[PDB]
């Protein structure tokens, strides 16, 4: 995240890491046993951590359960990052309290001009690598489809939209991808792709959840 704020410990409880050995993705906690990421996050024996502030310090309100389940997108395509959606079945259901929760899944599109929030442990840096300890909050509107496309001309697909700032300064980075885009209590984003960060007319583009949903459910139910 560049240009944003630390968000504050556990101030985003749907907020989990994707961790190999590392930190390489986010992730939204959608029920007791299941996890939102990007497509493009998918890589064998996932280990997902809850209740993370600091990402390098154990601190005592995490929990650790190993991914039984990655289900792609049928039609993910790693070139255009078309369907860039992945669901992640929990070896265990996590425990509910105030710093460990799900995030409702969308009823509705939501409209270009609702504020969203925005967090991960991505790059801070548009130039150069930095990588926070604790997790960064982004507040950034969605973009009319209109600007999206003149921004990304031949690479926006409906599956797709952009939230952000076409002056840039404020965004989502490497490291951030298969995070949350929170918008009016709904989870309506993943963090997808972007040509750099904050750089101007070049916004942030995120998986168009609300397209997903009925896909989530039916996964959710089969498995
Ligand atoms: C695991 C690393 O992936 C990521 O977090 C990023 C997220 C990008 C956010 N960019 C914004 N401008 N908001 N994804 C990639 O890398 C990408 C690749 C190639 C081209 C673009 C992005
Ligand atoms: N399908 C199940 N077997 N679920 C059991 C739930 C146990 C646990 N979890 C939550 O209710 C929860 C829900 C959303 C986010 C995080 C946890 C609890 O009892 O704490
Ligand atoms: N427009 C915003 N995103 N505001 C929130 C920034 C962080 C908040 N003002 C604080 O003192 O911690
Ligand atoms: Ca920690
Ligand atoms: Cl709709
Ligand atoms: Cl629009
Ligand atoms: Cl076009």
């Amino acid at each position: 995240i560049v240009g944003g704020y630390t968000c504050g410990a556990n101030t985003v409880p749907y907020q989990v890491s994707l961790n190999s050995g590392y930190h390489f993705c986010g992730g939204s906690l959608i029920n007791s046993q299941w996890v939102v990421s990007a497509a493009h996050c998918y890589k064998s024996g996932i280990q997902v951590r809850l209740g993370e502030d600091n990402i390098n310090v154990v601190e005592g309100n995490e929990q650790f359960i190993s991914a039984s389940k990655s289900i792609v997108h049928p039609s993910y395509n790693s070139n255009t990052l078309n369907n860039d959606i992945m669901l992640i079945k929990l070896k265990s259901a996590a425990s509910l309290n105030s710093r460990v929760a799900s995030i409702s899944l969308p009823t509705s599109c939501a409209s270009a001009g609702t504020q969203c929030l925005i967090s991960g442990w991505g790059n801070t840096k548009s130039s150069g690598t930095s990588y926070p300890d604790v997790l960064k909050c982004l507040k950034a509107p969605i973009l009319s489809d209109s600007s999206c496309k003149s921004a990304y001309p031949g690479q926006i697909t409906s599956n797709m939209f952009c939230a952000g700032y076409l002056e840039g300064g404020k965004d989502s980075c490497q490291g951030d991808s298969g995070g949350p885009v929170v918008c009016s209590g709904k989870l309506q984003g993943i963090v997808s792709w972007g040509s750099g960060c904050a750089q101007k007319n070049k916004p942030g583009v995120y998986t168009k959840v609300c397209n997903y949903v009925s896909w989530i459910k039916q996964t959710i139910a089969s498995n």
